[PDB]
């Protein structure tokens, strides 16, 4: 009965999501904080980017610099500024399915900020912290593919959104979408693995270059590879195929990246879900 039109050009939203908690699952919460960096400087507002963080990280009693989030050896603190939109124990199944669906109503805790979207809007999702056919949540129960899935379509029958990129950085973060995203949906998902394979960390404690100050593995290799990918480039100048093309034969030597769902949804440039930042105009992706 409702319409599929409305006024707007459309808005860029976001899910941030780390399924992990502890000092030493740094890596998730620095992928997400360093995510939510690309995003705000490609001038996607706060209030359209929900945040799923543990909130254990910047101030542990472990961290050699309180208040900072590194994603990288000498990177830049990418802390600085992230919502706190579902934090502790707040990140579980319920809130975040609420989240995807946009049902205030089935929100148990937290900021109560969900995908409220519109027909011309686009959606980002990414997740870092698997198993097959499971992904972490902090503490149990854990989210099943089938429960993703079964609200990915009915996100996709609102019809509240014109497409979707669902990012995976998980082990088996394939299996999440194998054989189950229905193409029709608008939903393009990239995934670190295959529905079999285990995925790398990177940034860990060993190498002679890595500081000291540090005992935690500060990132996971796909995420680092394709959000130092984000930040070296105009993202109005490659596409979501260009990333997984490039991401793919990067790091082909570690897993096989994969995407799945609706494959023509990756012709869109990165811009499109990501915005691009305004001091990297004059570096085209060749
Ligand atoms: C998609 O959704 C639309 C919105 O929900 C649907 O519109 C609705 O259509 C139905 C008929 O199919 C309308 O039903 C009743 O309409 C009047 C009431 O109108 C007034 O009150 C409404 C609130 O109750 C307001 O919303 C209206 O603006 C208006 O002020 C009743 O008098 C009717 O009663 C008659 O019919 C029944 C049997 O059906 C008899 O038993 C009664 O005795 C009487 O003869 C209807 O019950 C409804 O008003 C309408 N809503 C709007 C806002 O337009 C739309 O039908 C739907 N499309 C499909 C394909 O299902
Ligand atoms: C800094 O990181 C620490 C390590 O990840 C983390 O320690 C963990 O703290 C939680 C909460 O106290 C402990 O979990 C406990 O949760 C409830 C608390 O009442 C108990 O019922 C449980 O039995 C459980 O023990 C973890 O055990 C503990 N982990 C370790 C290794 O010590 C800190 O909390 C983090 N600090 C900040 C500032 O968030
Ligand atoms: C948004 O989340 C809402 C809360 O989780 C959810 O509302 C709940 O909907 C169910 C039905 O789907 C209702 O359950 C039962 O309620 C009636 C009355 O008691 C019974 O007769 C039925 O057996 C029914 O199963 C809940 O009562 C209802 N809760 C509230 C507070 O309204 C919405 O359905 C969710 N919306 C979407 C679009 O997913
Ligand atoms: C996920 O990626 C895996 C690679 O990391 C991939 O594994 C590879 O799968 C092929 C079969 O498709 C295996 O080859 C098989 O067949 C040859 C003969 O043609 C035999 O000699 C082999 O022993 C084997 O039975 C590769 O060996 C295998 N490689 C590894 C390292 O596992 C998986 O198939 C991918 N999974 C999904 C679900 O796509
Ligand atoms: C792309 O790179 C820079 C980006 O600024 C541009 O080059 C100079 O930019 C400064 C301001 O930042 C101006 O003062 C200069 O006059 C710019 N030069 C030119 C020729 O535009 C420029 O847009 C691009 N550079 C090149 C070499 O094309």
């Amino acid at each position: 009965n409702s319409t599929n039109d409305d006024d707007s050009i459309g808005t860029r939203w976001a899910v941030l999501i780390a399924g992990s908690k502890g000092y030493h699952n740094y890596r998730h919460q620095a992928d997400v904080c360093h995510m939510y960096q690309i995003l705000r400087k490609g001038g996607v507002k706060d209030e359209n980017i929900i945040v799923f963080m543990y909130d254990d990280i910047a101030y542990n009693e472990s961290n050699p610099f309180p208040g900072i989030i590194i994603n990288k050896p000498g990177g830049e603190n990418v802390y600085k500024g992230v919502p706190k939109d579902y934090t502790g124990e707040d990140i579980n199944n319920v809130n975040f399915l609420a989240a995807i669906l946009g049902n205030k109503s089935a929100i148990i805790g937290g900021s109560g900020k969900v995908l409220d979207t519109s027909p011309n809007d686009h959606i980002f999702i990414y997740y870092a912290x698997g198993a097959p056919g499971k992904i972490g949540m902090p503490s149990k129960p854990y989210l099943y593919a089938d429960d993703l899935v079964d609200t990915l379509k009915q996100k996709a029958a609102t019809g509240t959104y014109k497409s979707m990129v669902f990012y995976v950085e998980a082990a088996n973060a394939g299996s999440m979408f194998e054989g189950l995203l229905p193409e029709g949906t608008n939903i393009y998902a990239m995934a670190a693995s295959n529905s079999t394979e285990g995925s790398w960390i990177t940034y860990c404690p060993g190498t002679p270059d890595f500081p000291p100050e540090f005992d935690v593995c500060l990132g996971d290799l796909w995420s680092i590879t394709f959000l130092e990918d984000c930040d070296a480039h105009n993202l109005r100048t490659e596409t979501v195929h260009q990333q997984f093309e490039l991401v793919k034969k990067k790091i082909a030597y570690a897993s096989t990246v994969s995407q799945y769902g609706d494959i023509p949804i990756s012709k869109d440039s990165l811009s499109v879900y990501m915005g691009t930042d305004p001091a990297n105009d004059n570096r085209t992706f060749v």
